[PDB]
């Protein structure tokens, strides 16, 4: 498809592994200091 | 693959060296001060 052409995903997935490294990072911020 | 087209890999490790770069950067600050 001429869609292809533009293959944006890639800033998605980006998006959303960044906001799973944060999110990661916080709870193990949280994790050692709770238990 | 048509995926290679897209390349987006640079993105992820430029992400992961900047990351690795402010932890070490804050390593060393602390590492001078504790010993």
């Amino acid at each position: 498809n001429p869609y292809f052409a533009a293959g944006g995903g890639l800033m998605i997935l980006g998006t959303g592994l960044a906001v799973a490294r944060s999110g990661i990072i916080k709870a193990s911020r949280v994790l050692y200091r709770q238990m």
